[PDB]
């Protein structure tokens, strides 16, 4: 009886998976025991699935989706539109017009959402569109997407995704979600886009936190703020690194996870999903120096697993 059962009344619990996860038996036993949602770590992003116009690459995404269908695990669809891990061919060599970008965008969104809408219950439609912080000047990350189409590519992405599966939750997804300047900008854009009618179902807080990172004041400020503009929130790539093996680090980590999950339970009426960004300390994208997750290098539960699991 893992995380998913302890949190049944509160929200789903997910992890991001890759081909090595969906490989070995002990790892699969860890994820089936503990998670009722899954996100594809890499194999559903734009460059991996459409490395060239019309050259779709479905193999790894199919295996993950088949895992989610067969094993009755919900699947978060990670990443329709992103300045990163996207083919440079999407934009250009000379820069394409708005119209051409939008035709490229609509074709990519509608092709992949229709392949997976049977399992996918939520999508990160737009990823990381706002700038890191510095009312006046532009709030938007100055990617090629923004350069070509301004604000408008964010609007289009949600409308194409909603067009391709109207029953899916569509998330705006971002990191540094607790930083106040960036927090305020994520709030405004989502408020203004929902006001123009664009179908932004919910906000994705990435949760790439650390052992002192977000103070629970900041965490709570972000959650309440975001809560007044969307009916759904997902904590979408949660890890808390111990940096910036010892018994002291473990205590600091146990303490952050206790607070982090304390506030999240307090906002269980907005939070539908809490997903961690890899599987175990040994396959964390940060590499083993940061020890970010609740399972250790040998898949064993950490001190923070038991602290988050035993509440009330």
């Amino acid at each position: 009886n893992n995380l998913k059962d302890a949190y049944a009344d509160y929200f789903t619990i997910g992890c991001a998976v890759n081909m090595a996860n969906f490989n070995s038996s002990q790892q699969i036993a860890l994820i089936t025991s503990n998670f009722n949602s899954i996100t594809a770590e890499n194999d559903m992003k734009p460059q991996p699935t459409q490395p060239a116009e019309g050259k779709w690459n479905w193999e790894n995404a199919d295996k993950i989706a088949n895992f989610a269908r067969a094993h009755k695990i919900g699947l978060r669809g990670h990443c329709l539109v992103w300045h990163a891990q996207t083919g440079d061919w999407m934009f250009h060599g000379d820069l394409v017009s708005k119209e051409v970008l939008f035709e490229r965008m609509r074709t990519h969104i509608h092709t992949i959402v229709n392949r997976y809408k049977d399992v996918v219950y939520a999508w990160d439609v737009v990823n990381e569109a706002m700038t890191d912080d510095a009312k006046a000047e532009i709030p938007y990350r100055q990617s090629l997407y923004y350069k070509i189409a301004g604000d408008e590519f964010i609007k289009k992405a949600f409308e194409y995704a909603h067009e391709a599966d109207p029953k899916a939750l569509l998330f705006y997804n971002d990191y540094n979600e607790t930083n106040p300047a960036k927090r305020d900008r994520i709030y405004n854009m989502v408020k203004s886009m929902k006001a123009e009618g664009i179908p932004i179902s919910g906000i994705g807080m990435q949760g790439h936190y650390n052992v002192l990172s977000p103070t629970e004041d900041e965490f709570r400020k972000a959650l309440e703020l975001y809560s007044q503009v969307v009916d759904n929130i997902h904590i979408t790539e949660l890890d808390v690194r111990i940096n910036t093996l010892t018994p002291e680090a473990d205590a600091a980590q146990v303490a952050q996870y206790d607070m982090l999950f304390r506030v999240m339970r307090d906002y269980k009426h907005v939070i539908s999903n809490v997903t961690f960004w890899n599987g175990y300390d040994g396959d964390s994208w940060l590499d083993q120096r940061n020890y970010p997750l609740l399972f250790d290098e040998n898949l064993l539960p950490k001190s923070s697993f038991s602290s988050y699991y035993k509440v009330l």
